[PDB]
């Protein structure tokens, strides 16, 4: 259908498909996202908060947005469990890891979905894009990083 040829037609690596059975479970899937009348991508996206065990669920990323701009508008209001009310979105990162590598990657919050999920080591699971949100300078952000390799994407 539609959807799943969207996703290949912009080079984006799905974790259930890198036989063809995983296209067809894919497929099946598809037939959350949602296309444009010009043919552009929204996505659900979840921003995971690992320091809190806590996350936010995005319902239309659009592929051409920025992350910033989201995060501008999520964290205009303090979060409940922002207990040290540090969440701000000039001081949040934004990571991704490379699960089979055991690395991570920085994503800059001026990117676009499309720029991030076009990493060649970006692999969407589920068909639902998920980051790792944290504040940089803070104890959690220094714990989680400990003895992993992270690197920024351009």
């Amino acid at each position: 259908e539609a959807l799943l040829q969207a996703i290949k037609a912009r080079n984006i690596r799905l974790s259930e498909a890198a036989e063809g059975l995983g296209e067809l479970f894919l497929d099946g899937l598809s037939t959350r996202l949602s296309l444009d009348g010009q043919g552009r991508l929204s996505w659900p996206v979840l921003f995971l908060y690992p320091e809190y065990a806590q996350s936010d669920f995005i319902s239309a990323f659009h592929e051409d947005s920025r992350f910033i701009d989201h995060l501008m508008v999520m964290f205009g209001e303090t979060p409940s469990w922002d207990l040290e009310q540090k969440y701000c979105p000039d001081n949040l990162e934004v990571y991704f890891e490379d699960e089979d590598r055991a690395e991570l990657y920085r994503v800059p919050a001026k990117s676009t979905l499309l720029q991030v999920l076009q990493h060649q080591r970006y692999f969407v699971k589920a068909l639902t894009p998920a980051f790792l949100v944290c504040v940089g300078s803070s104890p959690f952000c220094k714990n989680f990083l400990r003895g992993r390799k992270v690197y920024q994407i351009r």
